[PDB]
């Protein structure tokens, strides 16, 4: 197994292929390997984006936004890795 995966399993969860993470499951970034996505069961405590550094942007922010959880302000969302 890749050497993060293991790892990873128990931390942002299982680690696919591609960020064709089902539901509840967030792709949380990779976990060994670029080439994977890390994919853990997204439902209560799983707001984790802050781990992999969840930034935080404003409504008039162009990212690729939704991470987990919310951010300080109210209007901003979670934004995976800008």
């Amino acid at each position: 197994l890749p050497r993060d995966t293991s790892r990873c399993v128990g931390y942002h969860g299982y680690c696919i292929r591609s960020k064709v993470c089902p539901k509840p499951f967030a792709a949380f970034g990779t976990c060994s390997w670029r080439q994977k996505t890390c994919c853990v069961d997204t439902t209560s405590d799983f707001h984790t984006c802050q781990d992999k550094g969840g930034h935080c942007v404003s409504p008039k922010i162009r990212c690729l936004e939704e991470q987990l959880g919310l951010c300080p302000l109210k209007r901003w969302t979670c934004c995976k890795e800008i």
